[PDB]
């Protein structure tokens, strides 16, 4: 019964290797035979990932058809069809397909791909079977395998270690650094367990060998281990509704439902008095089709994707219009701090000598811009001895070489190179010929040299040696002070670690530096502070993002330390910002989380299901977070989150394609924008949203009246649509992209439970509504003779409602402005726009083929006037009424 349990990367950590190979009934020497693994595999399946598939778009095309507002259409189109109306059905169809084709492009997929998650797993992997090394795929593993690691082999699944030397293992899949972990092979207490980076005896799937050679036995395949969890949460979440498209949402069911219940009253009410069922049909038609804004999705896509299009201009690539949307409104931002806020690349930044000296250095990454200054004194070549001795030997004993701003070897050797050439000394190394090599071993954990003058080889040999502090005292034993050869006392020594603890608790990694003629016999000259800073320009963006809406948090993938010494560096840790790890959050519960989560702010050991639940907390209280990272773990954060903001030229493909906005030369001065941007776009958005709505139901509400008062329709379907389509439409996109004001791109950002449809503004479209609805009934009416329709009245009432339509949105361009204060022709577009609605006009009245079309006939002067005149009434009430609430914000103020 052959049974074997999961054994976690905990678990497996604490369990010494012999333990572990009899639970998993391993040989360790020999290997699996084939009917083994054949019949683990039969249980256990395959060590893969399956992306499954997706759904075809015709299904969304389908779905999309699926509202209720387009089963109102097509049933409308169905009896218009069933009643010889083949020309409306034509039109009703044609307006259906083009209000999903838009609807379908507004919601499509940005193309996820997401198959790249499934790449950073190696195709093949060096197993050992029956004694013999086999060259078999990864797909093939099964937990008790035992598989070797070399340099350059990507690990293929979690292996428990047994054999290792000097094995350095790149982690920047889980934890999201290129700092290479040393691995060992004793067995980890369970008190510093809490941390997968702590895990020094597991390999982790889809990590990379950087150096040395391992042998392990697999504990986890497939879904069962840390890549499969983490692919598990990134297939089983997807990207949350925005706002804005539950707002509309919410708007077109209000709509549907009294739509419905409208539609059901009149029926009703004509049933009660007694009408033929062929006109009851066409009035069923007509409130139909007005009842349902064709235009307003296509207006909202045609800006959306022309405000995309601006910020691409801007430097921002935005692949789905509403998240980019929601993100213009934002109120919580989390970016990560190794790949984003710094650029990942070390830089000495304090140095300390054995005299006593603290020395700053300026500048960020691998370039000679920045200066080192010592008591506020520029510091340039030899002025001072003691940096400069400590420049030369972190410059001679030095196997890191730095071509054009690119740093070939290891990257806290890459700092040290980077001081020396501020400091003038680039070309020192090139000044000394090495005759003995010491290397850098994880068992050691120093470096020397042996190496004496090009053109003074006469000079004895000196020594020198870099590494970790209390390695390199042990081979010091006198001090440099004031140009004096001191012996080395306790009391130097104590001073010495405290200065060291100093640096480690600010975040820096303190390297120790000596020289001397031979080994035992060397000089300690001090310590140099090495960290990852932050980018340039960085702390400025950051302080204007939290200035006025925004409360920036942080997650970090280092210890405590750093991430306190980086949000100090920012201002996120001024005096009273708390730091939670991973295992405290998963600790308590989750009501607890959603408490200590908005009063902290930096966030460390973090894995992909941290950074979730992280996300997740953050969410439930209600609010719009905007992930930004640059790493697996991030990508899987950027998932959870509703909006994804990456990094780019500097991540992995597995965050650009799972993200919705990639930042090539990344700023944050960008975002800014695109936050501006976005506010204006919903600005606009309610703008015209609101107009098509006054419209809509101004329409309804007059046929209503029409039908209830006894006169037949005044407007068929073909008219209403081409009111609403061709003629509605290049306005409704001019307000769209009508010039923001100074207001509109200040301000916090709006709370996210808020609607489009405000009182004021519902009161105002009720109010607009019911004076075109009064216009129109009377001009009807007036043109109306024995109750018989003429071609006359019907262009009189198309040409009426044509104008009150233009001047509606002429007075909804803009709201508590008028528009004295913008002017006409502000944009040229409105205008271009008023021009084309009132050739086409002209043209339906005047072109006879049209005329015969439409049914209408031809106007005069005095027609045109007379409609001229009566439709600005609605203009100047507009008016009364902007300056009644300034005067009422005025006296208010
Ligand atoms: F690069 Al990280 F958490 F520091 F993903
Ligand atoms: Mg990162």
């Amino acid at each position: 019964e052959t049974m074997i349990p999961v054994l976690t990367s905990k678990k497996a950590s604490e369990l010494p290797v012999s333990e572990v190979a009899s639970i998993l009934q391993a040989d360790l020497q020999n290997g699996l035979n084939k009917c083994e693994v054949s019949h683990r595999r039969a249980f256990h399946g395959w060590n893969e990932f399956d992306i499954s598939e997706d759904e075809p778009l015709w299904k969304k095309y389908i779905s999309q058809f699926k509202n209720p507002l387009i089963m109102l259409l097509l049933a409308s189109a169905v009896i218009s069809v069933l009643m010889h109306q083949f020309d409306d059905a034509v039109s009703i169809t044609v307006a259906i397909l083009i209000v999903v084709t838009v609807a379908f492009v507004q919601e499509y997929r940005s193309e996820k791909s997401l198959e790249e998650l499934s790449k950073l797993v190696p195709p093949e992997c060096h197993c050992v079977r029956e004694g013999k090394l086999e060259h078999t795929l990864a797909r093939d593993l099964v937990p008790g395998d035992t598989v070797c690691l070399s340099v350059g082999d990507r690990v293929p699944a979690d292996l428990r270690l047994f054999e290792a030397v000097d094995l350095s293992i790149d982690e920047s899949s889980l934890t999201g650094e290129t700092t290479p972990c040393s691995k060992v092979t004793a067995p980890q207490p369970a008190a510093t367990n809490g941390d997968l980076a702590s895990r020094s005896n597991i390999a982790f799937m889809g990590t990379l060998v950087r150096c040395g050679k391992a042998k392990g036995v697999v504990i986890g395949t497939g879904e069962n281990s840390e890549f499969g969890e983490v692919f598990k949460m990134m297939q089983a979440e997807e990207a949350p509704k925005t706002p804005l498209q539950k707002s509309m949402d919410l708007l077109g069911k209000q709509l549907s439902f009294y739509s419905f219940g409208i539609i059901g009253i009149i029926m009703l009410v004509g049933w009660l008095l007694g009408k033929d069922i062929l006109e009851m049909f066409t009035i069923s038609v007509s409130l139909a089709v007005a009842a349902i804004p064709e235009g307003l999705p296509i207006v909202v896509t045609v800006t959306l994707a022309l405000g995309v299009m601006r910020m691409v201009k801007k430097r921002a690539i935005v692949k789905k219009l509403p998240i980019v949307e929601t993100l213009g409104c934002c109120n919580v931002i989390c970016s990560d701090k190794t790949g984003t806020l710094t650029k990942n690349e070390m830089t000495v930044t304090h140095i300390f000598t054995s005299d006593g000296l603290h020395a700053e250095v300026t500048g960020v990454g691998y370039n000679q811009f920045g200066e080192v200054i010592v008591d506020g004194d520029v510091v340039h070549g030899f002025y001072n001895p003691a940096v400069s001795r400590i420049v030369e030997a972190g410059c001679v004993c030095n196997d890191a070489v730095i071509r054009n701003n690119t740093l070939m070897g290891k990257p806290t050797e890459g700092a040290l190179i980077a001081l020396a050439m501020k400091m003038g000394l680039d070309g020192l190394q090139q000044d000394y010929i090495r005759k003995a090599e010491y290397p850098f071993s994880s068992e050691q954990k120093w470096m020397a040299v042996k190496c004496v003058h090009r053109t003074q080889q006469d000079r004895p040999e000196i020594c020198f040696m870099k590494g970790a502090y209390e390695q390199v005292i042990k081979y010091c034993t006198t001090y440099q002070s004031k140009g004096q050869t001191l012996t080395l006392t306790q009391q130097q020594r104590d001073v010495y670690q405290q200065e060291k603890a100093r640096m480690g608790s600010a975040g820096l990694r303190v390297l120790a530096l000596a020289s001397g003629p031979e080994l035992g016999q060397l000089t300690f000259l001090g310590l140099v502070g090495i960290i990852d800073p932050p980018r340039t320009g960085v702390k400025e963006a950051v302080t204007t993002l939290i200035a006025s809406g925004v409360s920036i948090k942080m997650i970090t993938g280092d210890s405590q330390e750093t991430a306190v010494a980086i949000a100090s560096r920012l201002g996120l840790y001024s005096k009273t910002s708390q730091s939670v790890s991973g295992e405290e959050i998963d600790a308590m519960d989750v009501q607890q989380l959603s408490q200590i989560v908005p009063k902290v702010a930096v966030f460390y050991r973090a894995s992909p299901r941290h950074k979730m639940k992280i996300i997740k907390s953050l969410q439930k209280n209600g609010s719009v977070v905007a992930m930004t990272g640059d790493g697996v773990n991030d990508a899987v954060a950027l998932k959870a989150a509703d909006i994804g903001v990456a990094m780019g030229q500097t991540g992995t493909d597995v965050c650009k394609e799972a993200a919705d906005m990639i930042l090539v030369d990344d700023d944050f001065q960008t975002i800014m924008s695109a936050i501006e941007e976005g506010k204006g776009i919903y600005n606009n958005i309610k703008n015209f949203v609101r107009f098509q709505l006054s419209t809509s139901i101004a329409a309804l509400t007059l046929i209503s009246l029409a039908t209830l008062m006894n006169f037949p329709n005044p407007l068929n379907a073909m008219q209403i649509l081409w009111i609403n389509i061709i003629m509605d439409g290049p306005p409704a996109q001019s307000l769209g992209v009508e010039p923001v004001d100074k207001d509109v791109i200040r301000k916090p950002p709006r709370n996210w439970k808020d609607s489009i449809l405000t009182k004021n503004l519902i009161l105002k479209i009720l109010v607009s509504s019911i004076i075109i609805v009064c216009g129109t009934l009377f001009v009807f009416w007036r043109e109306l003779r024995d109750n018989v329709i003429t071609p006359r009245d019907t262009t009189m009432t198309f040409t009426c409602f044509v104008f009150f339509d233009m001047f509606n949105a002429l007075s909804s361009r803009s709201q508590t402005k008028s528009v004295f204060e913008i002017g006409l022709c502000s944009n040229r577009m409105f205008c271009y726009a008023v021009l084309g609605s009132i050739m086409g006009q002209l043209l339906v009245i005047y072109f006879p083929p049209l005329q015969k079309v439409f049914q209408t006939e031809s106007l005069s002067i005095l027609d045109l006037l007379f409609l001229l005149g009566l439709t600005s009434s609605v203009c100047i009430v507009a008016e009364i009424i902007k300056k009644v609430e300034r005067s009422r914000e005025k006296i208010q103020k």
